[PDB]
Order: structure tokens, then sequence, then C-alpha cells
């Protein structure tokens, strides 16, 4: 009986009803009960027939594992993800996750909860949402999915669909009352992500939803985290959409500029000097009062080299390569003060 | 596990480098980058390890988590100053405000940026002058703090020091080339500030240093702010020590008798006509004054006089006469914040 359950594990992984009910048929529901429970390993995986099944799409399977042989959605397995292990992980959640609609809307049909929440506390909402099947997210929800379920990194389902640019979510969400101003773990809004990712429809969509303006855990707001991930119309956006002070502008430009010029041989070095240039003409509107440039401590200094102070320092390394690399360096290091944290909480 | 995280917290936060070392002693780089970016919520304050314990003065444990754990100085939260919310402040803004000597350069040798602004725009620098922690202020400015980063509403750290009182600071900022003819979004200067609260030693410093007397967003000057906040030491040295017109003598003086007649049950009414009848001294060519009801202001000294002991008429010539020379103090205070 105990290889038994390799063959019911392998009919419902290939999707294979005919073959699966063949080998369920004149069996006491003791045995049957025993095969439909088990919890097999295979690629990376721990599940059960009706988990493998609902991940894999075969939704012959599905119905006839939950109408004729009645088993129970609760049942939990660890299934693979975008290279990452998930583990309790229901048939629901492994069906919103892999785009299966009519596996999902059976599976609810037969009770299951919606609301499931595996270990990582991601949801069959966020799942979906992950990859923007607006039709799955508006069925769960629905159903009553509770749009504000976190993930352990307190990360939302709007934070995850505004990250990976699914406009038509991000607005639905809004208009189901999701909350605009939820921080995660790092500290980041839905805006933050937005800005970082360069989607521009959807910082517009959570403005125009009255989304506060905010600093993540370290320091950055929107305008900082769109200009360091190099994102200059997000930047040209945030620039005048709010009332952000003198000193915003020029930081924002600046580390704009600086973002620019990373791998050395191949940075666009006019967007980098343009916009330096634009943040040292602000600091010098007024000839009286010049917002001169922070010094670098002395403990910290880049030994003989210095920040341009002025636009004719400036324009003198316009065209060199690699001092208007340093450049950008120095201007990062004199505002910036990992990201490997940051990945792991937008996770499915 | 996420109880954990608060059991760290509360080492940072007394200070109990030892058994929090421990709480992280054999743990994963994943668990350490959650419990070392735990925003706890105690009271109103929002912040992480790093931040409460350089809040308390706790360099024990601040070393601990920069140099054994890698956490960054750029680490914000937000924290409760003199009844204000402040957001975005970081571990050494929360140091050099709390008073923090070895704290604060822990953290500046560690890389931690000097110029840091919070949401209000305060600085690390501005922090440390509200207190007026001489020792610390220096250090930053030695490390290149600029002291011309003025907060949202345009104060100044020279503003600061003056207002509270802090005078070795104030000298001190005005020989590092601190501009003092710099104006609040109230118009005010640090000579305005130093005046209202009646600072007569920072008040000499400024001018000194030649700052200017201009008037501010009221019309009034520092001499006329000095005499509103019934401040007699530095009006006096005012009109003495400068040029001053014959009609800014009349009008310090008079104003300064009525801004003592406030709390009318109880208040000098020897000091009310005193600064009165030298008003009329210096007026009594005589220079003439310029009708609420049947109450007109006094005339003759003979009025003056008949009225010397009447608590409540000397407070309605006081109300009288503020209106004449004058005719809110919200932002000024809050832009006077840390």
């Amino acid at each position: 009986m105990e290889g038994l359950a390799g063959y019911v594990y392998k009919a419902a992984s290939e999707g294979k009803v005919l073959t699966l009910a063949a080998l369920l048929l004149n069996r006491s529901e003791s045995d049957i009960r025993y095969l439909l429970g088990y919890v097999s390993q295979q690629g990376g995986q721990r599940s059960t027939p009706l988990i493998i099944a609902a991940r894999n799409g075969h939704a012959k399977v599905v119905r006839l594992l939950l109408e004729h042989y009645r088993v129970q959605t609760q049942q939990t397995g660890t299934v693979r993800f975008d290279g990452y292990v998930i583990d309790g992980a229901t048939a629901l959640w492994c069906a919103a996750g892999a785009g299966h609609f009519e596996v999902v809307k059976l599976l609810v049909s037969h009770g299951a909860n919606v609301n499931h929440t595996t270990v990582t506390n991601s949801t069959p909402l966020r799942a979906a949402c992950f990859d923007g099947r607006l039709d799955i997210v508006k069925y769960l929800v629905e159903n009553n999915a509770n749009i504000s379920i976190a993930n352990k990194y307190d990360n939302t389902c709007l934070m995850i669909a505004a990250y990976k640019g699914h406009t038509d979510v991000v607005r639905y969400l809004l208009e189901q009352r999701a909350d605009p101003n939820a921080k995660a773990h790092c500290g980041a809004t839905a805006l933050h992500f937005a800005a970082e990712a360069g989607h521009i429809d959807i910082v517009k969509e959570l403005i125009k939803w009255r989304a506060a303006i905010v600093v993540n855990g370290h320091g950055m707001t929107p305008l900082k985290v769109a200009a360091e991930s190099c994102k200059a119309d997000v930047v040209e956006l945030l620039l005048s959409h709010a009332d952000c002070d003198r000193r915003s502008r020029i930081e924002a430009l600046e580390l704009l500029g600086a973002s620019f010029a990373n791998d050395r041989e191949n940075y666009d070095i006019i967007k980098t000097y343009h916009y330096l240039y634009l943040a040292m003409l602000e600091r010098f509107q007024d000839g009286d009062n010049i917002l001169e440039k922070e010094v670098l401590p002395p403990i910290h200094a880049y030994g003989n080299r210095t920040e341009c102070r002025n636009p004719q320092e400036l324009e003198s390394i316009r065209q060199d390569r690699d001092a208007l690399h340093m450049e950008g360096l120095i201007v990062r290091e004199r505002i910036l003060g990992s990201q490997k944290w940051k990945l792991i909480g937008l996770q499915r």
C-alpha cells in the first residue's frame, strides 16, 4: 500500500483522471483516506494528490477528488514558486499562484478557506496579485478574501501589485478600500515600490487616492528611491506633485544624476551631467544666499578629491567618463550615508 | 519569534548590552535583519534597537549593533522630543539632542551622516544647540556640520541658541561665520529671539558681531519685541547703546508699561505706572499724543496721576496704548522646535 501511493500521486500529478479513478475504485475508505492524504516528495515539493493536481491545472482530477472522494481542502504541502520554497501551502494557494481560475473556482465552491495563510503568511489573494491575474483577484475578494493580510514581512497585496506594475490590480484594490499607507518591515509603502520600479501610472493612482508621503526605515521618500533607481520620469512627476522644499529638489536631482553613473564604460554621460548641473543651477539661483554643497568630515574625505562645488568645476569634467563616475560615488555617499532583505519580502 | 524582537528591543532600551549580545548569538542572517530592522511601538515612538540605544546614551549597545551586526547608521525612526513628533530621526540626531557625547562620535566616526535632516529639516547640530551642549556642538562643526542648514521654518542654529539662552554656543557659532542677519519665516532674527527671551548677554554678542536691527513679520524691531515681552534690561540697553530715534524712546517705554498689565488681578501696578510715567517724563517742543467709547488715552500727567492706584483703569490704559502702538506667536514657537 506504500507504493500504491506512488501511483496515486503520479496519476494525479500527470492529470490522468481515468487512471486515478481506477486506482481508487473498490477500496476501503480507510485506505482511500490514507492514499489521498499521503504526502509525496518529488520535484523538491512535498504535497498530496489534491495539491499537485491543483498546482498543475488538472481540473478534472480536482473535480474527481473533491466531489467524488470527498477530500478535505484543508491539506497543506510545500511547493516551489519563483525559486522559493513555500511551507504550508494549500491546493487553493497553488491554483491562485499559477493562474488556474477554474481550479480555484472548484476549490472555493467546495468550501476552501480563501484566507488560509502559508507559513510565509501569504494568501491565495497575494499569490494572484503577484501575477496580476485580475480575474482571479476579483473572484477571491468577491468570495471574501481579506485584502489586508500581509506576509511575514508585513508586505501587502497592494504593495506587490504596485511593485510588479499590475496597474489594473492596483486600481481595483484601492476601489476595495485597500489601505494606501501600510508600511512593510523595511518601512516602504506601495508608493515606494511603485516609484522604485518606475511604474508612473501606479504613482499617479496612489497620489490620486491621497497616499501619504513618508520615509522608509532608511530615510528615503518615494522621490529619493525613484531617484536612486534612476527613474527620471517618476522623479520629475514627484518634483512638482508635492510641495517638496528646495533641499529635496536638489538632492533628488543629484541622486538621480549620480545613479545614471555606475557601469563606468557605458553609462549615459549626458544624462549624468544634465541632472548634476540642473541641481547646481538651483543651488545658485540666488547669488547672495548660495546653497553650498556639504563638505565631507575629515575622517571620510575622498583624499584630495572633492565634489564639484560650482558650475565651472562640474563643466570641467563634463566629458571625463571616469571623473564623472567618481563624482557619482561621492554624491551618493554624501546623501545615501541589503537589497536581499527587500526582495525576500516582495516574494509570492 | 515576533515576540523575541521585542526582547531585543527591550535590551537595547535599557542598555543591557550583554543580554542583548547573547540574544543574537547563534542566529541566522535573515533573522537579525528582522530583529534589527524591527520597528517597535513603545509609547508614541517608532524605533529600531539602534535608535533607542542611541537615544538613551547606551554606547555599549550602539557599537555592538554597528560593528558586529552591520546595522546602517541611516536607520530612521519616529521619536518624541519636547512634546513634538519627529519623523525621520536618525540615531545620531537622537544622541545629539539628548546629550550623549561618546555616542555621537561613536556614530560619526562610524560614518554617520552629520548633515542628516529630519522631516522637519532638523540637524544633529540644531539638536545640540537647543540643549546648549557646547562640547557636542563644536565636535559636529569640526566634522563639517553645515551651520546654515535651517529647519523647515527657516530657524537657524544661531536662532535657537539665542532663544534658549545658550550664550557660549551663540558666540561660538558667530566665530564660525554663522550669518547673524538670517531671517526665519516669522521674519525674526537671532536678535529678535534673544530680545524676546531677555538674554542680555546674547543681545550684547550679536551687536558685537554687527547684527542688524530690522523689523520682523509683525513690523517690530528687537527693541519693540523686548518691550512687549517685558524685558526691561534689554530695552534699556537697546535704547542707550544705539543712535535710536526719540520717538523710539517714547514708544518703547509706553509699550513696556502697557505690557506689564496683562494679568489684571495680579500684576505690578508699581511697574506699570513707573514705565508709563517715564514715558511722559520725556514727552512733557512738547510731543503730544496721537476714542474707545467714552475712554480716551491719558493726556496730561495729572490724568496719569489720577489713576495711579486704580488697578482696573491702568489695565484699560494698558490695552488702549497697546493698540495705539500695535493693532501669531504660534508659528514662531513651532519654528523654534528642535
